[PDB]
């Protein structure tokens, strides 16, 4: 008899898993909202901001049309490499940002210590990545890390038909601080990270005003053997392709078809993608430049390190969110969480669901979540930026693991108003000016200096339609 080879891996089920971390995949929770469980490991926060600033000089004339076609062409060929680093070092990518990554080795407590180096040898391999590269003169293709180690929660929120997680806790927390301490090309301990790793693996230098530290070097002992060292690791590592799929980056490569395991994936994932993983849509028809409107949405908590607290009131500001947003064919994009504000990046205008008076129906739903999420139980400050123009849309990240993303200076801007204006709605110029709304419904903010934004134009509070 003969043996053909070469099983089909193309499935609709392992299309809808690159979307998705081993988190999820794996996960196997109860579909009750909100979920929580607990655990440790490692968090590794790759800062991708210095390539993604790219987007826009790719809007230039010079590009002849085909700005968002070549610029996910060399992010991904740069975020595709770091992502190969990540899965091959046995590391999970949990999402994707414009401007970071973030990773876990999920692992047992008494193996942090162990792990930890496994994910600084990783990082300067990343870094390695990056040492002789740049284009046109400035060579800004670098990136900062930071890493976290200790308790980890995860959290779970949705409905019947959409999902959505977070990581929270210390850690996570930690891990942006690291990250924010990073120079480029530098490796960030945070305090706890240093005080569980192996000491005798690595030479750290001090940073200043901070117990965080920096790592110069990873100097091993004389008879050491990362090679040895890494698979005694992956007796931890559940997940790491092995034995006759060793050559594969995910065992989400080998997901067989499992129609109660797929209903529950496609939640996390939006129609427009699933459509395109269903062959019904062009494989590049999310590729774009397109005017949008953001809403990013802040919610700042009472007891910020109370996990048990925060589940129940990020799902009950999700259930009102995701209801106002339907009304305008708004759309969840991501949802972050660090100095324990938990932050949902909100969409107006993505493709086949733009609609007249984008910008009116923006503030109005701004307004709308703003006043619910008031009065939500362990809330206690909202804050929605709201900022309209040119973004970037696209697939981002590996083959076997990327996201739906968008990148731009709008989504920067809406992100800095929430933080540099907590408690209120704000928006920029094109949303005053285009909403065509009365005058008197804004009120002209005094001008801030916020990071990574220059000229940012005139900013507004959305008072709303009454004096009250
Ligand atoms: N927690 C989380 N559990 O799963 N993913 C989480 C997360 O936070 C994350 C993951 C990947 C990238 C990322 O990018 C940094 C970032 N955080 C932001 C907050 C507000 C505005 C803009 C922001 N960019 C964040």
């Amino acid at each position: 008899m003969n043996t053909p080879k070469e099983e089909f891996q193309d499935w609709p089920i392992v299309r809808i898993a690159a979307h998705l971390p081993d988190l999820i995949v794996y996960g196997h929770f109860s579909p009750e909202r909100p979920f929580m469980d607990y655990f440790d490991g490692v968090l590794m926060f790759v800062d991708i901001s210095g390539f993604t600033a790219m987007t826009e000089k790719f809007s230039s004339a010079m590009y002849m049309d085909r700005g968002a076609e070549q610029l996910v062409e060399i992010l991904n060929y740069h975020i595709s490499a770091i992502v190969e680093k990540v899965l091959i070092f046995g590391g999970d990518i949990l999402k994707f940002a414009g401007d970071a990554l973030l990773a876990l080795w999920r692992v047992e407590r008494k193996q942090l210590k162990n792990i930890i180096t496994v994910v600084i040898k990783c990082s300067l391999e990343i870094h390695g990545l990056f040492e002789t590269q740049e284009w046109e003169e400035g060579l800004d293709i670098r990136v900062k890390i930071g890493l976290a180690a200790g308790h980890i929660s995860m959290l779970v929120f949705g409905d019947e038909t959409h999902s959505h997680f977070l990581v929270i806790g210390q850690a996570v927390d930690d891990v942006r601080l690291a990250q924010n301490m990073a120079q480029m090309n530098d490796v960030i301990l945070s305090p706890n990270c240093w005080q569980l790793c192996d000491r005798s693996m690595i030479e750290i230098e001090s940073v200043p005003d901070q117990r965080a530290v920096k790592v110069n070097f990873l100097k091993p002992p004389p008879n050491f053997n990362f090679d040895e060292f890494f698979t005694k690791c992956t007796t931890f590592m559940h997940y790491y392709p092995s034995g006759e799929h060793k050559n594969l980056l995910r065992l989400a490569c080998t997901l067989k078809p499992d129609p109660e395991l797929e209903m529950s994936l496609q939640k996390y994932v939006m129609e427009s993608i699933l459509k395109q993983i269903d062959n019904k849509q062009l494989q590049g028809y999310l590729s774009e430049l397109r005017p949008v409107t953001i809403v990013f949405v802040n919610l700042m908590f009472e007891d910020q390190d109370k996990a048990e607290e925060i589940g129940p009131a990020i799902q009950d500001a999700y259930m009102h969110i995701t209801s106002v947003l339907k009304i305008f064919q708004g759309q969840i994009n991501k949802v972050f969480m660090f100095d324990k504000g938990c932050s949902f990046l909100c969409v107006f205008g993505f493709p086949g669901e733009k609609v007249p008076d984008e910008l009116t129906h923006a503030l109005e739903c701004a307004m709308d979540i703003f006043d619910f999420c008031s009065q939500v139980h362990k809330i206690q400050t909202v804050s929605i930026g709201v900022a309209s123009g040119i973004v970037f849309c696209g697939i981002v990240g590996h083959t076997v693991r990327h996201e739906y993303t968008v990148i731009g200076q709008k989504v920067n801007l809406a992100a800095r108003m929430m933080m540099y204006y907590p408690g209120i709605v704000t928006c920029d110029s094109v949303t005053y000016n285009g909403s065509n709304l009365p005058a008197y419904f804004f009120k002209e903010l005094p001008k801030k200096v916020m990071k990574g934004v220059a000229d940012s134009g005139p900013l507004y509070q959305y008072w709303g339609r009454t004096e009250k």
